[PDB]
C-alpha cells in the first residue's frame, strides 16, 4: 500500500512523515519536500517526465526561462518566442578579485520575437514532445497555437502555426539583404545574420519595417554563419525538414576500447521533396572525434561562435563520433613505496571519521570514504579492519535501502521514495535540492553505488538482485535508465549531444542548466561500471562505459580546455568551475577559497580518476596557475587534493608537500579541512601519492580488451594493472602487444 518490495529492500510510494530530528532551521526543513506539483506538458507527453535537461525550464515555468539551443538563445513569453544570438560585442570576461571569481557570459537580449498573427497573449508554453536532444514547445491560447521545435546543435528553429500565421517582430528594423519572396536573408541593426523560410508562394511582407509577416502556417528560422547567399541557398535545402525524432545510438567495442555514437534525426517534410535530414551544428567534443565516414558531410566554412567555442558543419541524416574508453580500476593496487606501518596507522586513524550530516550527500561522502579505505586495508594485511569497513557499509546501505521499519510503517529518514508525478527516486534526508529540484542524483547516488560495488567485490551474494542488488539497480535506473523504463526517463542526468551531465533537475535559470563537479559525475559512471562488472551485468556496464567516455570528452573541452582553443585569452584561470548552457564561471555554489574552485572538478579521488592525468601539460598548467594565485604551496583548503593532483605529473613535489604538512593535525575534525578534505583521508592520500611515485604517468595510448585496467609509463617502462572480478582466471591483451594472466578476484600485481 505505502511501499514496494525490491529484493530484501523497498522504496516508499507515499511521501513519508519526515523525522526532522528536532532541527528547526527552515532551509533544512524545506529540503525535505517534493518537486513541483505542476508540470507544463501537453497530454501527448505521458509517463516518467524527463528532467536535468538543457530545456527543462519549459516544463517547470509557465513559459520558460532563457535557454541555449546553441547556436541560439531563446525564451518563451506570452507574446511569443524571443530569439537571440550572443555576438562578440555581447560577450564579456569579468573578474571579481575580492571574491576570487571570474565570469564569461553574454547578454539576455532579443534580436527578434517569433509571433503568432492571432495573439500576443499566450496563456502558457508546454513541452509537447522531446527526443534525445530536441524539444517541441507549444505556446497555447485556445484555438491559437504555435509549436516551436528547437535543439542544442540545431541552427534551425521550426515553427508550426494553428489558427494563424507568422510574424517576426523587431525593436529596430532589420536589413533584409536577400529577398527571394518566400525566403529572406536578414541582419539585425547590430549585424547578426539570420534567415527565414516559408513555403513557395507565401511571400514575406513588411520589408524595411520593424515587423515582417508571412501568411504561411509554417516557417523556419536559421542562424546564418555569414552574410552569404550561397549559405542561404544551402539552408533552404533543409529548412522544410522538421526534426521529429533524434537519437544518439552507441556501441562499445570491448576489444579496441572504441565507443562509437551515431546521432540520427528523422524529419517530416513541410514541402514536396524535402530531404530526410538537417544541418547539424557540432560542438568541439563531437567534431574533434568525427568518424571518417562522416567527414564528407562537413560544411567546412559553416562556423558559429558560442560559449563553448566554435560550432561547425554538417549536413545529412546522421553523423558519428568515435572515442576511446581508457578503463577504470576498483582502487589503485599495492605498488607504492610507502612506510606500510605508517599507512596502517592512518587506516586505524580513519575509524574516528563520521558523516557530517544525515542527508544523502554527506552520508554519501562518508560511505565513499569507507569504500576507498577497505581495499587499502586488505592490501596492508589489516583484514579484519577491511571487514569492519565493509560491515559498516552493509549496515548503512541495508538501512537506507529499506523504506519500512520493524513495524512495517514508513520510516521518517534514511529511505528512498518514488515521486510518481515526475517519476524519480528521492532520498530523505535530502540536501542541495536533491528532492525539491531533482538535483544531483548522479553526485549523491554515485556514492551509494561506490559502497555497493566495494561490497560486491568481496561478497557477490549480498549484491544479488533478490538480496540488496535490486535496490542498488533501482537507484542506478533513477539517474541513468535505459530506454522504455516504466519508472524513469531515459538517461536522466546525461545530455547525449552536449556531451555532459546537467545537475539541476528543473533548469529554471536564465543561463540554462549547469554542472559544477564533473568529477562527481565521472565518479558515478565509474561506480556503475564497477558494480555492473562485479554483478555480471554487461548491458549496464557498457552504458556506464559510454557515459564515462563521452563525459570525459566534454570535460576536457569545456571544464579544462586542454587544447587551449575555447576559453578567451583574457580569462585568467586554467579551469571553468561551473559550466552553464549560456556562460562559464570560476566560482562555486557555496562560499569557498582558491583551491576549491579547481578541486571541486577533481574530487573525489578513486580508481576511475586516472582520466584527470591524460593531459600532463594541462595538469602542469592548471597546477601552476593555482600555485601562482595562492602565492606558494600553503593551500587555503583541501591541501591533500592538490598534492594528489600534482602527483599526476610531479610525484616528488607532491611527496615533499605531503611530508611537510600531512601530520599537522591529528584525527578527523569536521571544523578543519585545511589539510584533509572531509571526503578524503590521510590513508587515501598517502597510498595515492606513493603509488603514482612508483607508477609514473597515466598512459592513455594503450588500451585493453577487458574493461577493468590501467596502464602507466615511467620513463618508457610500462606497468600494466588489471583487476579481475570473475570466478575464473582471464587473459588480457593490451594494444601494444603485451598480455597478462589474472587470477580470480584479484589484481595481476599488487594485491598486497
Ligand atoms: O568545508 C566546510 C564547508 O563545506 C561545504 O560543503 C561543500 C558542498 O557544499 C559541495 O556541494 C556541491 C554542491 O554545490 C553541488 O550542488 C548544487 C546545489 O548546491 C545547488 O543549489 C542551488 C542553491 O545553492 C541556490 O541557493 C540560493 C542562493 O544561491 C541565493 O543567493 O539565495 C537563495 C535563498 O533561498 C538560495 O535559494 O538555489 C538554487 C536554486 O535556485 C539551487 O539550485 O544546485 C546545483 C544545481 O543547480 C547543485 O549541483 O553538488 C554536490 C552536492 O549535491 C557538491 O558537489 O561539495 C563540496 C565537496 O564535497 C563541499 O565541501 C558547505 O556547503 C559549507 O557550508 C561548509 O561551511
Ligand atoms: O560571501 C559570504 C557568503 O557567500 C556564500 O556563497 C556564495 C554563493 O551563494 C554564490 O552562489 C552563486 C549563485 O548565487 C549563482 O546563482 C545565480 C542565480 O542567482 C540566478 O538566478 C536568477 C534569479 O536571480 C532571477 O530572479 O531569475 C532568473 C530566472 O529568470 C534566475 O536565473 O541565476 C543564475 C544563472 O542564470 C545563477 O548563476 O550561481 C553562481 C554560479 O553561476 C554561484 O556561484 O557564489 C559565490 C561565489 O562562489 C559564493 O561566495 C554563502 O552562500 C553565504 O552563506 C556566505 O555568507
Amino acid at each position: 500500500m505505502h511501499a514496494v518490495s525490491v529484493g530484501k529492500g523497498s522504496y516508499a510510494t507515499e511521501f513519508p512523515e519526515i523525522d526532522f530530528g528536532g532541527i528547526n532551521d527552515p532551509g533544512f526543513r524545506d529540503q525535505q519536500g517534493e518537486p513541483p506539483a505542476t508540470i507544463y506538458r501537453s497530454d501527448r507527453v505521458t509517463g516518467p517526465m524527463q528532467t536535468n535537461s538543457w530545456w527543462g525550464s519549459l516544463a517547470v515555468d509557465r513559459f520558460s526561462m532563457n535557454q541555449y539551443p546553441h547556436p541560439f538563445s531563446v525564451r518563451h513569453r506570452a507574446e511569443g518566442l524571443h530569439v537571440f544570438y550572443d555576438a562578440p560585442h555581447n560577450m564579456v570576461v569579468h573578474e571579481n578579485r575580492e571574491a576570487g571569481t571570474w565570469h564569461i557570459h553574454g547578454a539576455i537580449g532579443t534580436d527578434f520575437t517569433i509571433k503568432h498573427s492571432g495573439t500576443a497573449n499566450f496563456e502558457q508554453a508546454v513541452v509537447d514532445d522531446y527526443n534525445d536532444w530536441y524539444v517541441r514547445g507549444l505556446l497555447e491560447n485556445g484555438a491559437h497555437q504555435m509549436a516551436i521545435t528547437y535543439g542544442v546543435g540545431s541552427p534551425y528553429i521550426f515553427v508550426e502555426y494553428e489558427d494563424g500565421s507568422a510574424v517576426l517582430d523587431f525593436d529596430i528594423a532589420p536589413d533584409v539583404w536577400e529577398m527571394n519572396g518566400h525566403v529572406i536573408g536578414f541582419s539585425t541593426h547590430d549585424h547578426k545574420h539570420y534567415a527565414a523560410f516559408a513555403p513557395p508562394g507565401q511571400n514575406w511582407s513588411g520589408i524595411g519595417s520593424k515587423t515582417l509577416t508571412n501568411n504561411a502556417d509554417y516557417i523556419a528560422i536559421a542562424k546564418l554563419p555569414e552574410k552569404d547567399g550561397n549559405m542561404l541557398a544551402k539552408f533552404e535545402q533543409y529548412a522544410y525538414s522538421v526534426v521529429r525524432d533524434a537519437v544518439a545510438d552507441w556501441t562499445y567495442d570491448e576489444a579496441t576500447g572504441t565507443v562509437t555514437t551515431t546521432f540520427e534525426v528523422t524529419t517530416e517534410a513541410k514541402v514536396q521533396g524535402a530531404p530526410d535530414g538537417t544541418i547539424f551544428a557540432l560542438y568541439p567534443h563531437q567534431y574533434r572525434h568525427l568518424a571518417s565516414s562522416s567527414e564528407n558531410q562537413l560544411l567546412q566554412n559553416y562556423q558559429y561562435e558560442i560559449i563553448r567555442g566554435t560550432m561547425i558543419g554538417l549536413e545529412g541524416k546522421r553523423f558519428t563520433t568515435e572515442l576511446t574508453y581508457p578503463g577504470v580500476l576498483p582502487s589503485l593496487p599495492d605498488l607504492g613505496d610507502y612506510d606500510r606501518e605508517r599507512l596502517i596507522g592512518y587506516l586505524h586513524d580513519a575509524t574516528s571519521d563520521y558523516p557530517t550530516g544525515s542527508d544523502t550527500y554527506e552520508l554519501g561522502k562518508y560511505i565513499g570514504k569507507l569504500a576507498t579505505l577497505a581495499p587499502i586495508a586488505d592490501q596492508m594485511g589489516e583484514y579484519e579492519l577491511a571487514e569492519q569497513f565493509r560491515g559498516e557499509l552493509k549496515d548503512i546501505l541495508e538501512d537506507w535501502l529499506q523504506a519500512t521499519n520493524a513495524s512495517g510503517q514508513l520510516k521518517g529518514k534514511n529511505l528512498f521514495y518514488y515521486n510518481e508525478n515526475w517519476g524519480t527516486i528521492l532520498g530523505y534526508h535530502a540536501a542541495h535540492s536533491s528532492a525539491t529540484r531533482i538535483n544531483d542524483h548522479h553526485f549523491h547516488y554515485g556514492y551509494f553505488v561506490k559502497a555497493a560495488a566495494e561490497i560486491a567485490r568481496a561478497d557477490q551474494e549480498w549484491a544479488k538482485s533478490e538480496n540488496w542488488g535490486g535496490m542498488i539497480d533501482l537507484l542506478i535506473r533513477d539517474f541513468m535508465a535505459d530506454r522504455d523504463d516504466d519508472l524513469f526517463p531515459y538517461l536522466r542526468m546525461f545530455d547525449p549531444y552536449s556531451g555532459n551531465s546537467w545537475a539541476d533537475g528543473l533548469a529554471t535559470f536564465d543561463a540554462g542548466n549547469n554542472q559544477q563537479s564533473s568529477s562527481e559525475a565521472m565518479h558515478a559512471w565509474t561506480n556503475v561500471i564497477l558494480w555492473a562488472e562485479a554483478t555480471g551485468n554487461k548491458a549496464l556496464r557498457d552504458r556506464a562505459i559510454y557515459l564515462y567516455t563521452t563525459e570525459m570528452s566534454a570535460i576536457n573541452e569545456y571544464f579544462f580546455d586542454v587544447h587551449q582553443e575555447i576559453f578567451p585569452e583574457e580569462y585568467g584561470p586554467e579551469i571553468v568551475t561551473i559550466n552553464w548552457g549560456g556562460k562559464m564561471d570560476h566560482a562555486t555554489w557555496w562560499n569557498s577559497g582558491k583551491v576549491e574552485k579547481y578541486a571541486i572538478n577533481w574530487l573525489p579521488f578513486h580508481g576511475g580518476s586516472l582520466y584527470l592525468g591524460h593531459h600532463p601539460d594541462y595538469v602542469d598548467r592548471a597546477y601552476e596557475e593555482l600555485r601562482r594565485d595562492i602565492g606558494s604551496t600553503d593551500w587555503n583548503l583541501w591541501s591533500n587534493l592538490v598534492w594528489m593532483y600534482r602527483a599526476f605529473t610531479n610525484p616528488d613535489d607532491a611527496l615533499q608537500q605531503m611530508e611537510a604538512s600531512i601530520d599537522d593535525y591529528g584525527l578527523f575534525d569536521p571544523g578543519n579541512e585545511k589539510i584533509i578534505e572531509r571526503g578524503s583521508t590521510k590513508a587515501q592520500t598517502y597510498h595515492w601519492i606513493h603509488n603514482l611515485a612508483e607508477l609514473g604517468r597515466v598512459d592513455p595510448t594503450v588500451t585493453a580488451n577487458h574493461p577493468i585496467y590501467a596502464v602507466f609509463n615511467k620513463n618508457g617502462n610500462r606497468t600494466y594493472i588489471v583487476y579481475n572480478f570473475s570466478d575464473s582466471p582471464i587473459t588480457v591483451q593490451f594494444s601494444d602487444g603485451h598480455s597478462i594472466q589474472v587470477e580470480p578476484h584479484s589484481f595481476n600485481i599488487g594485491n598486497g
